[PDB]
């Protein structure tokens, strides 16, 4: 079976469509037809081509000190990062920051020299 596209379906001896993102299977396939794909209802998504029985809910909404990166569309769930002003100090596997730390803030006489790989301030002096 070809990966992404379809799957084997060992029941009936062959290769059954896979659902694609913003789809679920509604019906599995059988002698008779191929995987029939239903839409995800609202609030919910798919982001990989699946057998899945059910779309999954997205996330809630972020809030004041997050910033919604991605939305929550049929094929993709909700995504929350900090501000621009804050780094990550623990991510969610998807990327979903759980929680912001605020970025050091350079003192008088210092600037911006970069940010290190944590997302942090790297301040430099100022000739």
């Amino acid at each position: 079976c070809e990966q992404g596209v379809s799957y084997y379906n060992s029941q009936e001896l062959k290769c059954c469509k896979l659902c694609k993102p913003g789809t679920y299977s509604d019906h599995r396939c059988d002698k008779y037809s191929d995987t029939i794909c239903g839409h995800c209802p609202s609030d919910t998504f798919t982001s990989i081509y699946n057998r899945s029985p059910w779309c999954h809910s997205c996330r809630g909404p972020c809030g004041t000190n997050r910033v919604e990166v991605t939305p929550c569309t049929p094929t993709t769930n909700r995504i929350c990062h900090c501000d621009s002003n804050s780094y990550c100090l623990l991510k969610a596997s998807d990327g979903n920051c759980v929680t912001c730390a605020p970025k050091t803030k350079c003192g008088r006489g210092y600037g911006k020299k970069g940010e290190d790989e944590m997302g942090n301030t790297i301040c430099k002096k100022c000739r």
